[PDB]
């Protein structure tokens, strides 16, 4: 099991640390524009493997990602349109190299805006869409389930609620079909306040410590684990749906997206989702050139 | 964390081995009418802890179950069903009177068959609160149904939300009308009836081939115990009090035992079958009432 | 990772259960003379996998052990010479089938007397000795370390003491070179009583519950884990030493016995070890024919 | 199980993440002079617990470390060594006075550099028993040496019994004369000196390349904490009191902290080097005595 990580900054290094702690890969290759920083991270992370699984951890060039089972893209530049433009250029260059050196790999994109950049990866690489996913709303869906579980006295495993759409303050909860232990959620255990807290927490973290990285590192490691272990767990990654990438329920196994799950939405949820899609489609048009 | 096991036969010793392998308890006390067998099992199981967790494993008398956090009842023999119900109810009555005396604050998990009827006997004889007395019910069969459905439909069993309920055994039923996969009705996601029949009948096949069954229930019991010890609030289908009988039914399990039941909707067919199960159990209870 | 188990009695089924609980193999094939009993065990054990790792668990014929990475021999008949004669016939037949259907596998023998039967396996299969081991004194060495650790207030990981020789009441502790955290054991923390208790405990278990199986199942699973994970852990299996199989320190990795460790013994330990060897060599002469 | 972390910088937050991933604590309290940064780290780390263990993670003031089972000190800046010793001793004195006041019964693990000197300052200022104050010493370097030796000689690191001791850094030494593999002197089992030099110098290389080091010490600290929480009695080389200085040295670690040291024999060369290390530490202590 070989995993390469493109962009060894705060998110890339934290995710490598979590993958080491999960003991699921044999080799991690770290790539960065800053060659010294990647070499320093690789050596520090190698030291951490001492307490877990024997692994190869090394900095490399793009040729060193050849044969990777999975490639994580965690690169990014130091207005929202300004960020999308800057990162689209970065992701295009990364994607041309993955296509060249790892034509058969599976790509998970984290770079923001995650849904837009995931589509860029898919288009530039030419891969099948099932082999290109973004982390979408995976973290927020998991957090919403944990908080509902806590508030209603039940394991999050029994809380079946999805957050879908464009990752960020315009994502939406699919309340109408949410359930706990197979009964409607409203008839089991206000819930809107919890979703609001989840949706906005990322802005608060960035506001206070400058960036966010431990949450996404853990969500990404969970997703990677279901690929490596061929679990078929249902996530809400960024996935191809109707000519855009958007957060949406999907079964993930060793081949990537096995299928999407077409959940039912009421009128208001349908409207928010189509509005989420429209916003994504316009950012894509902007970076078309 | 102290667990006592009453009846150190095939199931009792297999469950002790699984709990050791799970590394969730500090002390296991083993009880049996056959004193030397319990001592031999305890020594052998102590050897196994070498590779897992430092623990106390010992055979003991009822005074040694004092202060147990959990007591498992795996006693009795595995003949008509009424004859078995009568014989095991007498065994379970005596065990229950001793747990009442020596571990009045504990939580009891009953495995002895027929598991729903015997769980009710435990509850009545100990005088415990019903949340502190449960049987293993349909937990194994529900878990197997979700695994097989997930295999057949290409999804994790964590995403298959289907329950087997009712009287453990040939009378149990799958709550198909409310089953779902990933928050979509099961029909529209993916044959189900054949998978259920395979699950429901497998215990008979195992028993006919190797004489008894023990590894499946040992693993299911260990999972239930982990949810109590870890205060997880996971949903199981144990034997739980539902109005005026113990029966397999969805329930939230945490450190205090049964937190609540989950009232699922059943269609007309399923309601008829569940009521048939409840009737069978209640008539067994009425038949052994004079023994309680 | 495919493991086959020959003899699905108390030890065979307990070991399969422990291997399932350890989640290290993808497939276990169970063989027994009693075909119904093997099928019943396989189905019960399959049910246990539900709570652990997805696995194939099945009863099979000898052709079904083809391709096994590891084969465990846990078969045996229902005086000591009488048992050795009875089990030697059993092990010869099993070994001829392993040679035929799994020529490239690694064999771990548990059938008693474990040191004698391990040699029979080696000779009949024609395998390289590094690919044939018995469980030797692994359990008793582990127990001695746990009890010393408990009595002296230290982790068993830091207790370096070996039990060697013929498994049973004539095995011996290599006290003169034992140590705790790299100082002589006598100068760290009577120890003879602990060893005596360890050596004799198996007779007591058999005496009280008719047989023993959970201890050896756990020791065998530990040994299998160091092979599968290529750990290079030091055990005291039955290994080829000077034209006999005998319990002795050895490094175990994915290829089996990587090497033995030639520890130093004082005069009395040397005498006991050579006496242990002589006893084994005479049982081998007896079943030569 | 409650752990407080004083100094939520690169090392403090990385160690919190590793402790979360290890699932050994129920509550982590994070303290920092930079209040908003600590709050942001706590929120981000709370998100990570979603995938591991239900926990409380929160930023707090010193009153919030009351009742902590363990307090980790990861504060200070990473200039001469004497200037750093002076500046960090003042930081550590203030932290130690606050832990003394709000968590007088706790166990302290110091990471702040220079780790041996600072650990002694913690011990002196808190007035704690020495078994309850330890530094991370040479724990990481010892673990790395055993891993690399095992790789080179084809054996598990569990079978390599070698210690790095002395002052953490360029002054530390390997106790080669008593090192062993599988109960045989290391020379006769399997170049060692080059492996040690690689270990001893790697921190400098990491720091020059990525500016700081944090993942290795976070993992080593988490292993040490697990041995305390699990009452394991594993042997480490933390910074521990050895007569009248704190220095890296073999020690048995259990739920009470340092159970005992292990007096290994050193040859003449190693004794000279260890005495040189002790001298360096003691003269730093004498130099900052007026600050204590
Ligand atoms: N939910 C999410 O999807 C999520 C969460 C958090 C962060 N992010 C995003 O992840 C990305 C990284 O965040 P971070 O905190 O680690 O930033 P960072 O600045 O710490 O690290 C970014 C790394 O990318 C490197 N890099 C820049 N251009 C590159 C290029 N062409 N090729 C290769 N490497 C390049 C940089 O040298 C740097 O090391 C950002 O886009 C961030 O918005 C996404
Ligand atoms: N799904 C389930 O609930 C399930 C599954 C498997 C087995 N079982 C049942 O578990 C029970 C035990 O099965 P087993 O295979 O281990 O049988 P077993 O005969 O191997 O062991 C039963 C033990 O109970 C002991 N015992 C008998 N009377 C006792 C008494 N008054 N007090 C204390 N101990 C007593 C016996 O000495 C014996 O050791 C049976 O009733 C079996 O039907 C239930
Ligand atoms: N430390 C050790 O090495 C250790 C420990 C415990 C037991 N043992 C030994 O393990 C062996 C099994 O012990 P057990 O308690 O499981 O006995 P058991 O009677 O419960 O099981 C033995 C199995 O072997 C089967 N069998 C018999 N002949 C066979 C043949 N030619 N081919 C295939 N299968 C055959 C039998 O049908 C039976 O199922 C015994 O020899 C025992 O002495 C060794
Ligand atoms: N092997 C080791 O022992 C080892 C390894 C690595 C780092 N370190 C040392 O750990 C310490 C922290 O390293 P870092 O990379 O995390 O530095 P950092 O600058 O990233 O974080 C240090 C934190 O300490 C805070 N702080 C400063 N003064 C404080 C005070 N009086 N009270 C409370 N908090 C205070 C700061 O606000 C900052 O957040 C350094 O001394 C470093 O040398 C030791």
């Amino acid at each position: 099991m070989k995993i390469s990580i493109i962009g060894t900054g705060r998110v890339g290094s934290s995710t490598a640390f979590a993958l080491i702690n999960a003991a699921v890969a044999d080799e991690i290759v770290l790539y960065d524009l800053n060659k010294e920083m990647a070499e320093g991270e690789a050596l520090d992370l190698l030291h951490a493997t001492t307490f877990h699984k024997r692994m190869i951890i090394r900095a490399g060039e793009y040729s060193d990602i050849e044969g990777s089972d999975i490639v994580l893209i965690t690169a990014g530049a130091a207005t929202r349109l300004d960020l999308t433009i800057k990162n689209a250029k970065i992701i295009k260059g990364i994607s041309e190299n993955i296509k060249k050196y790892a034509p058969n790999t599976l790509i998970i994109n984290i770079t923001n805006p995650v849904d837009v950049m995931s589509y860029v990866v898919w288009k530039v690489t030419g891969f099948e869409s099932n082999r290109v996913i973004g982390t979408g709303t995976i973290l927020d869906t998991a957090r919403l389930r944990a908080l509902i579980g806590k508030n209603c006295g039940v394991s999050p495993m029994s809380v079946h609620a999805y957050i879908i759409g464009e990752h960020g303050d315009s994502e939406l909860a699919a309340w109408s079909s949410a359930m706990i232990g197979g009964v409607p959620i409203k008839g089991f255990c206000d819930l809107s306040k919890i979703f609001d807290d989840v949706k906005n927490s990322a802005y608060t973290i960035i506001s206070k410590k400058g960036a966010t990285n431990y949450g996404i590192a853990s969500a990404t490691t969970a997703l990677v684990e279901s690929i490596i272990k061929n679990e078929g767990r249902v996530y809400t990654p960024s996935v191809l749906l109707d000519d855009v990438y958007i957060g949406y329920p999907a079964v993930i196994n060793k081949d990537g997206v096995e299928r999407t799950i077409d959940i039912t939405l009421n009128d208001e949820e349908t409207e928010k989702f189509e509005s989420s899609k429209s916003i994504i489609k316009e950012y894509l048009e902007s970076i078309k050139n």
